[PDB]
């Protein structure tokens, strides 16, 4: 029941499987400046370090000053990490983040 | 010269390194679903097929068409195309795509 679930299709596939075959970070840059406005990306940028810092245990008055994410984006990554595919914790325990 | 030089350090570094990290698909629908909304994925997913069509050698209303994409949308992918990083034909040659 995840609302993706709705665009689940040939086209999105796609998109997916076009971002596994990126190798490094450069390719990363490259690809998502192609693809991504600068507010777009500063966006997702913002939504991860919120995730990333509310696992490593601070404050959301600490998050807003250190992130500079909005409270509504902090509100809409707190939702998601509790209403959610766990997808966050995936991918941060991955990296090796130390949440606590 | 990139757009996205204006937001280059640590906190995008890591949102790219998370995405590397992503193996398979179904990780992709999940990790994409937790950090975009529905309309976000949706332009996403639009653009490359933008991208791919035109590359076909597909002409504007075709596009339209198929992708649901406006042509401002359009517009905006091909100057990505022409001035951009090459990123587009990056990804499709290593998904094994035909194009012109």
């Amino acid at each position: 029941s995840m609302q993706i679930e709705k665009l689940r299709g040939a086209a999105l596939d796609e998109l997916f499987d076009a971002i596994l075959t990126l190798e490094n970070r450069e390719e990363c840059y490259q690809f998502f400046d192609d693809l991504c406005t600068v507010n777009e990306i500063q966006s997702l940028s913002q939504r991860l370090q919120v995730a990333k810092m509310i696992k490593q245990g601070y404050t959301y008055a600490t998050i807003e000053q250190e992130s500079g994410a909005s409270t509504a984006t902090i509100s809409r990554v707190k939702r998601s990490l509790q209403w959610g595919n766990d997808a966050y914790t995936m991918i941060l325990d991955r990296m090796n983040i130390e949440t606590n």
